[PDB]
């Protein structure tokens, strides 16, 4: 669960 927020944070860098 909480890890998914961290994952979407690294995804945020990819997503411009």
């Amino acid at each position: 669960g909480i890890l998914s927020s961290l994952w979407k944070k690294l995804k945020k860098i990819i997503a411009k």
